[PDB]
């Protein structure tokens, strides 16, 4: 058998709350060809006092915490809502970081990976 529903725009208990997490973690656990966490360099960002020049460059700074924080608080709605965000995380990275860095090529991966998780 099977069933479905629609009309989720508030804090409610839903089974879809399991995925939002699974997918999120999947990216965290994901490692390089050897064993280098790609999200590690995207987990915590340097504050203004530390790396101010950063803010000057990236006007729309996005960190992994942003999603997690909210998500955990059943803030998001659907998986597509979380993905649309991750995209930016890498988008800006492409520029912020050099085209010949470790975070550059790494980012691309984190993108292709998340693009796979999504289930029809």
């Amino acid at each position: 058998g099977s069933s479905g529903s629609s009309g989720k725009k508030s804090k409610y208990m839903t089974p879809m709350q399991q995925k939002l997490n699974e997918v999120y973690e999947a990216v965290k656990n994901y490692t390089d060809k050897r064993g280098r966490r790609l999200s590690a360099i995207f987990l915590r960002l340097p504050s203004r006092s530390e790396l101010p020049d950063y803010y000057l460059t990236i006007k729309k700074p996005m960190d992994m915490e942003k999603i997690r924080s909210h998500m955990m608080a059943n803030k998001y709605q659907d998986i597509d809502s979380m993905v649309e965000d991750f995209v930016m995380m890498f988008n800006n990275a492409c520029t912020y970081n050099e085209p010949e860095s470790l975070i550059y090529k790494d980012a691309l991966v984190l993108h292709k990976v998340l693009l796979e998780t999504r289930r029809d």
